[PDB]
């Protein structure tokens, strides 16, 4: 893609509901050309889709947690554990990272009780788990994963 | 909000581009009523906006990191540090968590070089930082922060 | 309950032996009404009971310890371990906490010898224990678990 | 004190509201003698007082925390910090322990918000604090500090 | 024992080769009485024996190490491990300590090679060992275990 | 020195009170030659002296501790701290070790109170101390620093 | 070897392509004598060989890592693990160290992907591995293992 | 460069003293062409130079260490510390790594004494050092930094 695509994405990452006319005027290109470029970005897998940004508080998601999960070595324990973690309701992020050489799991729940029942108790029952450390998020300074172009 | 709003949000969290007709049919309610409910959710701050989901790889964001930053105690060092972290280009998430009682910073860069120049070198220059630990994400098992209703 | 119940509890948490007359005068309500309110709090499970506060030193409880116990993952090891810990003579507090994601055990003994025989040796024999760390309390700055209303 | 005093304390630690007659019958001694012995225990500082046991949940104390606080060395930082910690509303226990060679603080709050405002923010402002680690209690297996005679 | 015994021990802890006459004069008591008191201390198990203090360097004991050894929980692993550690040639001290809740082993060897062959390789072969951490002593500021009376 | 000196030291390390005749017979050499060799070892600094081995329990030394002390970097803080540690009454061993790159301090006290007053409180007042960790020895499996020849 | 050999090695460690004449002049000795001394050093195993120093960047070796690998205790797990680590393509250094009492592995790869496929995934499949921690090298301040004479 | 250059480098990384004829025969290309390609690699900075591989033991380099050094945050402490570390005699490798987010220093000395005098004492005097951890290498399983093509 080119610089024009980047300018388009820079806008769509923040507000996908801006009419074509508005965007066409901002970047200075024919509306039909804008539409074409957008359709091409979607087809090329650049734009994966469009989502509504919902306020977690509105859904009473008050118990936010980030958990480190260490896996037992051998067989295929690591890859398997990653998959089991990602299937847990409430879990939106699962990453394997170097340094701690383990999984970092991002999740959201309405209450401590839900967290315990849906997440912790389930993870505690997984035998290939060596250790876990749950950091309770008590403050979200910033959370805009949608912003990929600064 | 009610159960109907929840069903609507459950759809919009995945695809905000579904025509009203389609959604109206799925949930079984008048199109005008659907439109009204959606407009009300936006006005009540439930739906904060609509974003395009862009594939990080398409932008060559190959260097993904999660960093723990500990702050010096006293004065207003903690709150201040949180703000400085959130302003760094590439940083999309900043949280203060219990357990490690520190900040967890999510960021994305194209290369090691960019990470060093834009993030690490900047953080290294902040005196109220006591310690930092950067975990290099080498595998994204799952990352769907948009999914708030499972 | 109401504000009056709170004022009553604020007194009973410190001294349950204050005559009804005295309390009735302090909060300014009929003695019969005070008695009724207290009886209602006990019946509603707010007031669980009344205890004598005994000075641990008077019983030569000189060896005070706080131990972190990590459990093996899988099966029902975690819940089971918690129960085994709480049954040990001398143990008055057992909590499962996030962060270290393990159990914190509060106990009191007369001497190192008793601690070893009654607590440590018993815990050491439990196979589902992964690690333990005993912090020896050498100074009790404050310990008033009875104070719930500040 | 003697064995009889111990039997008396073993009862009073659980229920201080048992009439003298009842206790007199259980331990087999004259009521007047029981009353005398109890009065003597109070005078000798063995029985410090009588408290009502209030159910924390009844007061919505849902955010329970245990925090480790490390102090800077030198001057009188350690002793001073201990005192500052014990004065924080919600804090019921403060201990200095060996091993981690730091303070362990027990506290209770109604919500995350109260915890942050009353405890964490206050501690964060104390300059002689080197590090803190807050363990969020998500399960109280046992908490009977009143039981000193097993 | 009394104050006189203490004065005698204070001398014998440093130099057991001081003639009776000399000690008798220093503490001001009959020589026969001194001899008697010393014989009594040996008989009562206070004085366990007399040793020559040999300079480790004279024996080329250049590789001094302090190792922490963690044991697996369950069965009698802990007590057993302690015994196995104490039997290793070169090991002069074995302690079980709280805090790290493990064994601390003091040993001396002539070279890295001897340390590896006699100690490390042997410990590495013990299955009930969970972890070990060997601290290499590069400086002996003080080592006078014989001094028990300051 | 030679093999004969080693055999002599192997005996003196355990019992310095064995008459010359006895040792002369065991190793098979003239008594006068034994005496000469011993005198030479003392003169050459091999045998530093002779001590009485006193049972710590006999002196009620019930509070045994091993503490790790980390020093601030810069100036001459490290060397200085080592000296301050070695001068504390009760401290018999002070070592600087690699790995943790800090000081390990061995000490003995009669009670927790003495430990606090004589050791901990003093160390807490030293500003160049960065961290300390005191391991409470609850079991002495072996402690024979006098044995240098196995 | 002597001082002259050392001067020769001091040169060869930096540049093995200096003609004999040049070296002969610098150190002031007959060329034939220089050649002889060099041949003798090679024969005595002092000079193991001559290598070309290749710039890692020229080969796109952009992913540099240093990993700590802990081994399970018992049997011959430790020695065996060391050998398995050293056989992994990309691994140039494997050391067993005290302190962490584990293996430190130095390796180089072109990309994160290669690192994952050739190193991490392979190590993850080894059952006798207890833990691993990979430090991502983001800056090579100095790397001149060839310099042995300063 | 091409595949032929790679084959040439694969040989030169192990033995830079192979005559041109030998290499020319192995890879199957004109000797003059081989010479040209090698000269081009040197000119393009691919081949930085040629070194003699000296056996560390031959120089009595028996004390091998790997040290982690943490730097204070702020100003230019980090970059500056890296430079100071790399200038220490005996230090051949200095890297800044993520995970521990600190410096890893590789060094070699003949004895503990030299290590202390040349390295440790010098580092201890640097005020911007927050912590250090020296791992003593007691076994070199593999060390072939020259091998860049496997
Ligand atoms: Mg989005
Ligand atoms: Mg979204
Ligand atoms: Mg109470
Ligand atoms: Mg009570
Ligand atoms: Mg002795
Ligand atoms: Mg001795
Ligand atoms: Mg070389
Ligand atoms: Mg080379």
């Amino acid at each position: 893609m080119d610089e024009i695509d980047l300018r388009i994405l820079k806008i769509l990452q923040y507000n996908a509901k801006y009419s074509l006319d508005e965007i066409a005027r901002e970047i200075r290109i024919p509306k039909a050309t804008l539409s074409y470029r957008i359709k091409k970005l979607e087809k090329d897998g650049v734009i994966k889709g469009y989502y509504a940004y919902i306020n977690p508080a509105s859904l009473n998601l008050d118990y936010i947690v980030i958990t480190s999960v260490k896996a037992k070595y051998g067989k295929n324990y690591h890859v398997e554990l990653g998959n089991k973690l990602a299937q847990i309701p409430g879990v939106w992020g699962v990453y394997f990272v170097l340094g701690d050489n383990d999984f970092i799991v991002m999740a959201r729940y309405k209450t401590r009780e839900e967290f315990m029942e849906k997440f912790l108790e389930r993870v505690m029952s997984i035998p290939e788990v060596e250790r876990t450390s749950t950091q309770v998020v008590v403050k979200i300074i910033k959370e805009s994963p949608n912003i990929v172009i600064f």
